[PDB]
This record gives C-alpha cells, structure tokens and sequence, in this order.
DNA sequence: CCGG
C-alpha cells in the first residue's frame, strides 16, 4: 500500500477534488474573477477541474491525513512538504489546473499567481519531479484531446493552460500544452504515438504561437535536428500580440477554428518570413533574397520536400509565375 | 559444403555477369547494342545496370565458368546452365541480358530479351528459373540502385519493364523498380513498405506507373479490397497515348518522366474518376447517375477521414452536380 | 538417332 503509484494517484485525486471545492469559497473570489474576466464559465471551470489553493499552512495536508494518507506518501506525490513546525501545503493562494495523464488520472498541478503580496513571486509554479509527475513529458489537455487527435490525425500545441481551455471551448478539441517548460522531444514522442494507425505516423502538428518573434524562433529552429516530423509540422500565428485566449475574447470562437484551419507548413513559414524582411521590388533585393533562402532550402534533408521548396522560390521572390 | 554453396552460386552469377558484359562489345552483339542505343541508352548507361549479351552457340558461358573452376552441378543449381543430350549447355542464347540483383548488389539471376528473328525461344522475355537465390515473386530489377533513395525519399516508383527502370533512373527518378517475369505482388510490395519505413515510423508514397489502362483498371478495381491500409498511401501515374516510360523519354525527353511522377494521382481518386470518365456528365440527369455510382465506391473506403475527403470532392469531379 |  504505502507509497505505491496507485496510492499516490489516489492522493492527487483527493487533492484535486479538495481544490475544486475550494474554488467556491469567499477568499477564492479573485481566482473565479480571473476565469470570468476571460470568458470561462462555471461549466468550463468544472470541465477542466479548476481549483483554488487556499490560504493557511496545511489545509490540504490535514485533509488527506484525516482521510488516511500518511505524510511520507504526500511528499513523494508532491502535494505537501516538510516545514519548520511540521507539514505544510506546496500551493498557496493560487488558481490551480489539475495536470492529468491521457488515462485521466491526476499526476500534478499548475498554479497561477493571483495576489501581489504572495511570497512566491513566480507567475506560474508546478508539482515538482515525482514518480508520477514528469515535467518533460506531461501535457495539459491530453486527457480531453486523446480521442480527437487519434481520430482527427491532428494535434494543436498551444502555450498556456487558458489557451488550451479557449481552444477546447471553441471546438478545437485536439489542443494541448506543455506545463511549466518548453515543448520537447518526449512531448513530441507522446503525441506521435497517439496519431499512429498501423506502423505509420499520420497527421498534423500545428504549433500555435503568440507574438511573431516567438514564431520566428521556432522557424529558425526547424532546420536543426534530423527534421523527423518537419514535413508534417505546421505553424499558425495570431494577429500580432494576441494568443488563443485573447483571440477568443475579441473575435469569438470561430476565429480560433480559422486560425488553426489556415495553418502554414513549418518550412514554408520559415522561408517566406525571411523573404518578408526583404525588398522584392528590384533586381538587387531579388538576388539578395535567393542568396539567403536557397541555403535554407539546401538544409532540408528530405529530397522530396527540398525539391518542392526549390520549385516555389522563384515564385515567391518574383522571378517567375507563381 | 565447398561445392554448391550459396556464396559459391553468387560467385558463378557474378562471373556470368562479367562474362555477359564483355560479350556485349562483340560483333554479333551489334543488334543488342542497337536495341539499347535505338532507345537512347548510351555506353555509360549499359555499364551502370550491367547490361550484357548471351552469345550464340551451346556452352559458351558454361565452358568459361568451368575454366574458372565451377562444377556443372553448381551452374545448374545457379540457373546458369542445363543438361543437354551431348553435354551441358547455356540457359540463355542470342539475347540482351540484364542481371537481376539483391538490394546489396549481388547477382541472383538474369532477364533476357529476344532479339533475333530466328530465335529458338518464342517468348519476348526469359528469366532465370527458381533457384536457391532466385525467387520471382520477391526479386526486383533496379532495387540495388534505388535501395537508398527509396529509404531516404520515402518513395518507390513501380514500373513494368527493365528499360522503364533504366529510363527512370537516367531521368533522375532514382526510386524506380520493376518486377521480373511475373506481375507485382505482395512480397514485392511488403518489401518496399519495409524499406520506406526507414527503420522507423514513416509512411512513404508508393507510385505505380502503367503503360496503358487495363492495368489502371485492374489497380482501380483492387483499390477497395479487404483491409486497405497501404491503399491510402498508394498512387498511380499513366503516360499519354499508351506509351511506356522508356518511349516517353525518347519522344518527350527526361522532363516528362520527372513530372509524370510529380503529377501522379491517389489510387482512390483515380478509381472513382475512372468510373466518372465512363458516364455522360453533359445532361443534369447524367450528373445524378454519376453521383449515385460513386457514393457506393466512397462508401467502401474504411477510413473515416479519407472517405470524408473523397465525399467532399465528389461534387467537383461530377462537374458541380 | 537436336528440343521443344
């Protein structure tokens, strides 16, 4: 019993319920306000398991001790930690999102700052590295998205928790996000796995970015590795400044479906973005353009995909009929 | 053993290929050189694929290989020689040979084309029979060359003939392969599938290239059969006016072949539109009959996503219904 | 007094 995977999963399960309840308190008011300020209702908050870490030292810790859970289990789960005058909660006075497995089991939490006087000055904090929670492989929204990415042959990587919420609410049920860290290799590996039918990868990685420099960072990065999924990788970028949560407030739910639908392939975006910062209106800047982007084509390892982008260069700079 | 082993048999075929290659430069090998040069294959080409000529006579190669030390038991086992009444004799006579190899380049047999008018063998093409090395249902011409580019490019191009593979490779299509003697089956298909995975998780696009249309029909018919997993990744391309890839190169040059490949169609799309091509789209009552023939076909697609993408376009292909 |  003591400290098993199923025991820790039962603790995090108990903790999520407690935090979910705590969202309906008086001191939780600004946590609810954060949600409703960006158009998330009481239905939405319940759908994603949203909760409030209350004030005090050991609200949760005692709650789980009083329903059987020994402290040594709770520290290994990442819920509590050793304080000077005994045990205490990890999370305090913050809006929480339960981070689940694809099976739907809670392994940890993402917590946002609400109050100015909160000692923890970081904007977001997470459950630390545990047996269950692993930063580099865990994803928010994967429980809900699992079915529709396998069916849809499509994943939509977004930055934040509220960005996953806004996408899923707008119909884009394939949206997910990396929790407290950069999107990575074993995140990719996990999503790739679900999109397999037979022994064949099949689908679309759609990376949604906010701010165009953040998109251009992914662009210049696209040519780096073995370019394993590059052919099936795509970029969409919201109207300058915005993110999927904001886009849904200003321009409604349809604007997200279109943003996702009108994604650009990763290499195309990278190349054409470099052409965008050039003068295509003379013979000099036409040559300067090819002089920088033909090398980018040269780096493409798939000869099939390389030849496709070679064909479209003279079109994009201006030297031929598009 | 020492005599009649696998590596010994490969040595016999390797020798045989070297012998037949040399023989292509002979005087009586004029029409065999003519066959190649007539369809735009120069001396550089002929040496790449290892083209050769089987000489006139009875036991030309066999004697040459017996001088090299090979026993008759080995040469018969290799499918190079055979027992005639007054002694051993060659399998091939007075014919342009191409050696057929493994993916690692090891010669396992030959494909021979009829040249002369007074050839004893009536067949247009002859092959090495079933040996320890030569299995007709898994053997493919050009695989040694295409091996790499099929894996990296994630693309194979299946053509009908030897000259079609040659034409494709000279034209820059370095993913072209061909069946030898029999039609393209599952053991060929299942090998290229294995290959295009790239020792990994990759789906590659398999591109069939047909001369006429009965083949395109036969492939269109077979598109919907049983579990149809690799049918989704299969593609078809057909040359205009019923020409093979070799003659498409002769007349319309190397640019046609590369773009024939580029302008290939999905197998399902080809099959559906082939059926639409046999109906009167002029009247509005014809438009409706066409829609009615095709949603049964679209219905037979087992993948939901493909079906939806094919049911989408069905308006456009009917001429707006 | 070959083989196909």
């Amino acid at each position: 019993h003591m400290g098993s995977r199923s025991r820790l999963l039962a603790a995090n399960a108990a903790a999520a319920a407690f935090y979910a309840q705590a969202l309906q308190s008086d001191e939780a008011a600004p946590a609810r306000q954060y949600l409703t300020e960006r158009s998330f209702d009481a239905a939405a908050a319940r759908k994603f398991g949203c909760g409030f870490a209350p004030s005090g030292w050991d609200s949760l810790t005692k709650h789980l001790q009083r329903k059987g859970f020994e402290f040594e289990e709770l520290e290994a789960a990442g819920l509590s930690r050793q304080g000077r005058h005994g045990p205490m909660d990890r999370f305090h006075r913050r809006l929480l999102w339960p981070i689940r497995t694809s099976a739907g089991e809670v392994v940890g939490f993402g917590a946002r700052r609400l109050f100015d006087d909160d000692a923890m000055e970081a904007k977001y904090v997470n459950t630390p590295e545990t047996l269950l929670y692993k930063k580099s492989s865990v994803m928010f929204g994967i429980d809900l998205a699992k079915r529709d990415i396998a069916k849809g042959h499509q994943a939509v990587v977004v930055e934040g928790y509220t960005d996953v919420m806004a996408m899923h609410l707008a119909g884009v049920t394939t949206a997910v996000a990396s929790c407290g860290t950069a999107f990575g290799g074993e995140h990719l590996a996990m999503l790739r796995r679900l999109m397999m039918d037979d022994s064949f990868f099949r689908g679309e990685l759609i990376y949604v970015f906010d701010g165009d420099e953040a998109g251009r960072a992914a662009a210049l990065k696209a040519f780096d590795g073995e370019q394993k999924l590059a052919g099936q990788s795509f970029v969409a970028v919201a109207p300058d400044g915005m993110d999927p949560c904001d886009l849904r407030l200003k321009c409604g739910d349809a604007a997200l479906r279109d943003l996702v639908a009108r994604r650009t392939p990763l290499f195309e975006f990278a190349i054409r973005a470099a052409i965008a910062e050039m003068d295509l209106d003379s013979a000099e800047g036409r040559v300067a353009a090819l002089r920088r982007c033909v090398p980018m084509v040269g780096q493409i390892k798939d000869p099939t995909l390389r030849d496709e982008y070679a064909r479209q260069l003279a079109g994009w700079v201006g030297w031929a009929d598009v």
